[PDB]
């Protein structure tokens, strides 16, 4: 009867190791994004950005890595491309321009490589702070589920956004029968993380 | 026999705090070695000494973690540096830099007084590498190890928590060793570094 109340904080315990490797994961993106910004030549040689990019990605992490010129037409990019591609339209794109600040999209299926992802947007601002380019990275739901399953493969957990909306689940559902869940949202996305505690047994 | 009760409470709370604790440090320590790294890779050749001085004062500002940033020469001169330096500085000599040299892979020191700072810190250190893979320079980043401990101390006064590196140097202790009396701290390393955590559960009282 009491046991419950461990199984509970071991399941908060989990909760807080997937957040923080989360978070972290998104936090070293950013970092990494942001240094490069600051590092590279001005104007960006699109060139060097291209070598930049692979050096970067070559990191299952990522989907990809990609560059956006004003417009938002792919001018660098780790994946190769059959046709032009813009990203204006994207919520993220739209929202980095407004803001001129970094923007971490929901997930969604990516137009480039048609699998589940989500992305770190950085604007690249000239002197005069307008912004002139973009810096994308795209990393796979799939990495983060995977992430969270190593370390706890038969413990259900469930990951939804801020409208109900499921980004993955780990482990059995079963699991989580007769239970309710330890959860909490992550820090720079919208997602709340569930972690269903196991059952007292003996 | 309820008193092991609450003492197993301590416990996990001690366990708690050291899982947190953790965290922290090696988010700090993982970010800056993905900043340095950033850097080393996105700067173009040959290395415009003032601009990289502008970008490490830019890396540095309004970040108390860093005790400085530094740029090294193969040889090991620091010709850029966010610390004012008063006489030419060499850095050839230091654990990092030959670990560095010779691994060709970045670094994370032990803690140690530093020769520009008098204060106690760590550092990385990443070797920027050319075409053909030979070293031509280092980025280094000190962070400052009072900054970590006051970080832990604010979270937690009230717990005793020591930081030790393998040859049982204290790196450094957050809190009053009063509150570990009779009792077996939880432990547990570092991701990055050999230094191991001890957080010593508080005593039950009622």
């Amino acid at each position: 009867d009491t046991i419950a109340a461990e199984h509970k904080q071991e399941a908060s315990v989990l909760l807080n190791l997937h957040r923080n490797k989360i978070n972290y994961l998104i936090g070293e993106t950013m970092a990494r994004m942001t240094s490069l910004s600051i590092a590279i030549d001005r104007p960006v040689d699109i060139k060097k950005m291209q070598s930049i990019l692979e050096k970067t990605f070559d990191e299952p992490r990522f989907s990809g890595l990609y560059f956006l010129n004003a417009k938002g037409d792919v001018t660098a990019s780790t994946t190769e491309l059959k046709t032009k591609v813009n990203l204006a339209d994207a919520s993220f794109f739209i929202k980095a321009k407004e803001t001129k600040k970094t923007v971490i999209s929901d997930s969604y299926s990516s137009r480039i490589t048609g699998q589940p992802i989500f992305t770190i947007c950085v604007p690249v601002l000239d002197s005069k702070r307008n912004v002139t380019d973009y810096l994308v990275a795209a990393i796979q739901i799939d990495y983060l589920k995977n992430l969270i399953n190593l370390l706890s493969p038969d413990v259900y957990i469930e990951v939804v956004n801020q409208d109900g909306k499921m980004i993955f689940a780990s482990g059995q559902a079963s699991h989580a029968e007769d239970q309710k869940p330890v959860s909490g949202y992550l820090d720079d996305i919208s997602w709340n993380m569930k972690v269903y505690p196991n059952p007292v047994t003996i």
